[PDB]
């Protein structure tokens, strides 16, 4: 496979900044969500998903063909609780609908981490949607129970090397483990919808414990009242993750620029951009923009 990114005719920056503020307008609305987290995790959550999928090998997977529309990418048990974001995003859809669905599922991720007050992402235009038979099959993204040998392997597929993995599981001071999506149960800290350093810090100097679950699933729970994933956990059990959690956990600038990089990498994944093509996009905040 090759993946070419074509623009949405006609389109320019200011039409990808309308859509941009729209879904950054409904996350300052719908703020009841989830106890008050509001939608933002849930959403960078699904850009991640999407993109997740990607295989190095033969160029499938990857956010470019917007698949996750198709019931079984949609279904997959491993997309538990995403359907939220879906639901959220697809009235945005009916007032842009020139925007492909990768594009849209993407950008969604991008607005949420800038509206939670994280580093400013990149983003690029072009996804184009694929058919029903291009969707990836079930079991590509990963387990929740397992190594840091495990996790470098993992994302050698998307090939992501120990920075970019470290960068990208400080996501998870975002948001919470719900049970019935994924067998766990808890939130990871203190602040979870403001994108912070927090996963660093909390895995450096909270007394973690492990222990089992309602769903018989270990998981490491604090003093605090935070969980740990043990995939998660294994960051601090090898000694290359380990310095770079200790990087992150002092420096939060550093993370941040970082993550940013790491991201955009990860939404970028198995497509071809033709110089032809606009460069990255950097949206402005509604708060930039006095709206
Ligand atoms: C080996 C890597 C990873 C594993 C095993 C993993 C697993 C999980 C699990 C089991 C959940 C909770 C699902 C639920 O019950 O609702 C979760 C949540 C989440 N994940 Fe990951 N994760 C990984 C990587 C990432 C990465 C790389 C990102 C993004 C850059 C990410 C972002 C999130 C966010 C924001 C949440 C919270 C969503 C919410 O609040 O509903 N995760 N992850």
């Amino acid at each position: 496979l090759v993946h070419v990114a074509s623009v949405e005719k006609g389109r320019s920056y200011e039409d990808f900044q309308k859509v941009y503020n729209a879904i950054a307008l409904k996350l300052r609305e719908d703020d009841e969500y989830d106890n008050y987290i509001g939608y933002g995790p849930v959403l960078v959550r699904l850009a991640w998903h999407i993109s997740g999928t990607w295989d190095k090998h033969d160029n499938t997977g990857g956010s470019y063909g917007g698949t996750y529309r198709f019931k079984k990418e949609f279904n997959d048990p491993s997309n538990a609780g995403l359907q939220n974001g879906f639901k959220f995003l697809e009235p945005i859809h009916k007032e842009f609908p020139w925007i492909s669905s990768g594009d849209l599922f993407s950008l969604g991720g991008v607005t949420a981490v800038q509206e939670m007050q994280g580093p400013k992402i990149p983003w690029r235009c072009g996804r184009v949607d694929t058919p029903e038979d291009t969707t990836p099959d079930n079991g590509r993204l990963p387990d929740a129970d397992k190594d840091a040998g495990y996790v470098r392997t993992f994302f050698q597929r998307l090939n992501m090397n120990d920075r970019e993995v470290v960068a990208l599981m400080g996501a998870h001071a975002l948001g919470k483990t719900h049970l019935k999506n994924s067998g766990y149960e808890g939130p990871w800290g203190a602040a979870n919808n403001v994108f912070t350093n927090e996963f660093y810090l909390n895995l450096l100097n909270e007394d973690w414990k492990l222990e089992k679950n309602d769903a018989n699933n270990e998981q490491w729970d604090s003093k605090s009242g935070y969980m740990m994933l043990p995939t998660a956990y294994s960051l601090i059990q090898d000694p290359k993750y380990l310095s770079i959690v200790k990087e992150y956990a002092n420096d939060q600038d550093k993370f941040f620029k970082d993550f940013s990089k790491a991201f955009e990498k990860l939404l970028e994944n198995g497509i071809t951009f033709p110089k032809d093509a606009p460069s990255p996009f950097i949206f402005k905040t509604l708060e930039e923009q006095g709206l």
